[PDB]
């Protein structure tokens, strides 16, 4: 298939590697790939993480310097600040290179052209599908985990080899898998979730609360229990991740199965339309524009919506309640 | 408020109590309330659970006999079979009673008139909001848990007292809480979830998969990882149950927050309409009719939909994958 | 291709075979497969057909007994009564079996779950496409005829072999063909005809009559002649079955060809919509529910519609006329 | 009620106060509150107003210095330039403070998060409802005037006291009143006027002119007289402010009253829809984004619309006319 389960580690042996950022991701990948016998350094600004990383036994330099000494670099920082960092500190040093490899964990800034490296550079991606805390939770067991691979620019005919070597170095395989894809697909996927079923779910819950309270005389303290204040949803999610999404429902009552299936097949087109609209809005590059402009304006809509959500009735009731149950 | 946190246990002391059914619920409530010093018996047909219950130290009789000996009874069996049991075995013995108390965990069959006990009987409800496994997980810690209370028929002016005494007996308070409500509200709530946001969520996920695969050239093995094959959703659910639904999003990236909030406020009316329609369909008693008739016909729609869901492309891909990851 | 033209008869030799029902189908298949050298018995209730079958040289037992003695059984009875018969008389005997084969001529009751045999049984289908009278009309000539094959449950890895052996035993091949399909496809097809073009045709004819009479001053005795009282339609149908549907029109006038083709391509979408709606209504299992419930209610709609059709003006005129022409 | 008519002046006595800006507002408030016995300084850049303020007897420093010396500050400058000034000159000095008070006359930049002061600061608002010229026109008479109060951040439990002390210091009470509200309400109100009835009025007038001229053969010189070139509207406005909006109409003819009332109740929903749309557009923070982005782009739409309005036919005719009447 398109799938990979283990591969070689030939190309990274003898080369120096630089990890930009020491947050959750960078810390994890760096620690692991050091355990796998690789000369590793760190590039970060002098702050909390700087002291932490030098404490854990890493030689720490400044970013631009870390790139000078390195033949391979991992740009593990938020997608909201990477642009300026790349423009000021990296791109110069990079114009003054010969054969370099640049790896990302997200394809947002590259899929949309906000970062356009030269042609003397191999541009790749290695994107996990885990929070990062669980990833150590799994490496201690010798387990692997899944990732996505992508190549944007091959100037060596060796990019895929580097990508698989990296996947092995951070301990995703063997034990997990590695799928080959594009920068575009990764961005599309990471965003379609955040735009389609998460907000839909939240809005449906909120609407159920509002309706029950204002049209059937229900007490808030009960609506909250039924809808989300119980750990009902987490159990469903676990059974989904373990047994399967549909086989999960065998553990429930026939009444529930019937209602769920009927109403699912009844409302499938409505949401399909929405998903089409949003995926198209993304594929074109409109959302990136929207978001960048909001940053340039000062995050007013963000602010107002954060306010409106927290000053809603449901949230106040939830506050009173969580206080009563002792939940912090 | 409408809320209760602890109460007396005066009325159940000296009286005999019968637990109909020894599934998850009955087993739990029976064991606990026996620990709290109450003369308890069991009424069940001779099967697996019969041997189990007599093994665990319970004197087991037959249902009708268990009702003759009892002054209080808990009808803890599925809502799909309770009707016949009540008609044949219970109602007769019950016509031959003087002062009786009948408790339910679900208000479906009573809210809709499928079970109409006499007026010489106090009819009440005590409905938890926990799977049942977690309930023992909490009693061992001396903790409580939430429940709903309701009264349909008071022939003694003491029903609420009995209900609170019961809530205490099974170990929901103190430690948890007890809300007072109707049979109608409990049914409405239990059903609105199964009809509004669960199926909507599932359909949205399925639509995202289909779209990504058939319009943007994505590989199935990646769509599944992004959407639900990762334990992403369970972590969200936990943070919701613990920190709150909206405060949960602070742990994510600003991009995600922005997209989520915007698209949530953008699609709130659409789902509100759906929720209105379904809640109205329930309040009237139409769904109960639908479901009863399907039972009488032989579950053809149920069958066909179970087939169509499992024979879908997403499910086959999920099967191949879970096999690859080792997940049973 | 997916097609079969002749096959072996290995598995049925040495085994006993029971034919449930002695109507048109059962009589035919039984007689033939006896001619092909197979030990055959009959299972039926004591009525007309019982005496007929014992007369024609068949040893006749009672149904349950016929199943005890048999290793293979053909359930050739109407789809409207098979359920009770299966529940009472067959299923018990069948729980007390080891290796059994159960064959149907229709997939209605199984495709929709109204009959769910165990897993120790091989469940198959062999469905002809002939009225039954014509089938003897063809066997006397050594000819075959078409059938459909399907397998729902294989517990022996030999089901298809049994199905082909059966197809040969009843004399459908060689001489005809045998197509492999599902229970679902057979039901879908048998029903889509009865729901799409038969009623459409009838309604169009009726509308033409009504229009001609009430808006253009035509006499009934003439409308009936043009539309269906002539043997015009039967000749068209024959030429269709023989020469082909479109090549059939070469024998008509150019005017007719032109009008037919134009108006056919002009009204294709309208009927396509209808066919979609009805096929979807079937695939889901809704029509089975509808029909079962009507049976349980007492056939009121059936009754009223039979009345309205026969008490229409067209029918009365047809009666007067057929009386005049001497047609009984 | 929510209303205030006079209050104490305890907290401002002994403290130094800095007035940022010496335009109309700053000049007025500063002069007055100096008359009321308060140590007052000014912070402004060296321009016309600088010389004016030092002339009128005020010790003038530079902005950042004025904040260092002050325990209370009034940020009386346009909402279009305050952001940069706050970011560069104020925020630093303010990080280096202990207990400070910051007052605004407009809630735009704060309601929408374009200015987010720290938590060691009390953030308040005191917003008048007068042009500023009339305010001196009223103080010379010992009169007061209305204002709105708001508090965004209380770090001292004394904010409201400071706000009322300020309201008194500038001479709004006693003599006028002081209403308590939010930053959000003030912005919402200031904007809803500028978006709902002002532009509607103007467009209606323009449409009346266009219609009369191009469909009924009227001369421009007459349409202008009827619609706005007469001082008709000002008298109506005065009678509104004095006698009331509806009681104002008693001074007109019954014909006018009838037409006005009928057509008012006839077109109330249409404009209600518009007002809803615009108020919602504001509450969310969309207009702030729109306006900020237009500034960043270079005011092209602003430019083009200013041109189109002044190059319209009505404006040219008005020019010819005002020239004829001698009106400059
Ligand atoms: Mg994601
Ligand atoms: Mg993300
Ligand atoms: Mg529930
Ligand atoms: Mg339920
Ligand atoms: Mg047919
Ligand atoms: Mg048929
Ligand atoms: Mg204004
Ligand atoms: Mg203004």
């Amino acid at each position: 298939d398109k799938t990979v389960l283990d591969a070689n580690l030939d190309p990274l042996k003898g080369k120096t590697i630089g990890v930009i950022g020491y947050g959750n991701q960078g810390r994890v990948q760096a620690t692991i790939m050091r355990e796998n016998g690789l000369n590793v350094i760190v590039g970060n600004v002098k702050d909390k993480y700087y002291e932490l990383a030098k404490k854990e036994g890493f030689e720490v330099y400044e970013i631009d310097e870390a790139v000078r000494r390195s033949d391979v670099a991992l740009l593990l920082i938020p997608d909201e600040v990477m642009k300026e960092v790349y423009e000021k500190k990296i791109a110069p040093v990079l114009q003054g290179k010969k054969e370099f490899v640049l790896d990302f964990a997200s394809g947002y800034n590259v899929a949309f052209g906000l970062i356009r490296p030269p042609k003397s550079v191999d541009t790749i991606m290695v994107a996990p599908r885990m929070v990062g805390e669980g990833i150590m939770d799994l490496h201690k067991q010798g387990k692997g985990y899944p990732v996505l691979l992508g190549v944007k620019q091959d100037a060596s005919g060796k990019a895929w080899d580097y990508a698989k070597a990296i996947a092995k170095g951070i301990g995703a395989i063997p034990g997990g898998i590695a799928v080959i894809s594009s920068f575009e697909e990764e961005a599309l996927l990471d965003l379609m979730s955040e735009h389609t079923w998460v907000p839909i779910l939240f809005g449906a819950i909120k609407a159920c609360y509002d309706i029950a309270v204002k049209e059937y005389g229900v007490s808030p303290e009960a609506a909250l229990l039924e809808f989300y204040a119980s750990g009902e949803l987490a159990e469903i999610a676990r059974l989904i991740a373990e047994e399967g999404i549909f086989n999960q429902m065998v553990h429930h009552s026939t009444t529930s199965q019937y209602g769920t299936l009927t109403r699912m097949f009844k409302y499938y087109d409505v949401v399909r339309r929405i998903v089409e609209n949003e995926a198209k809005y993304i594929w074109d590059g409109s959302f990136a524009k929207e978001w960048s402009l909001e940053q340039q304006a000062g995050y007013p809509v963000f602010y107002r919506l954060w306010e409106l959500a927290t000053q809603s009735e449901m949230a106040k009731a939830e506050k009173e309640l969580y206080k009563l149950l002792g939940r912090k």
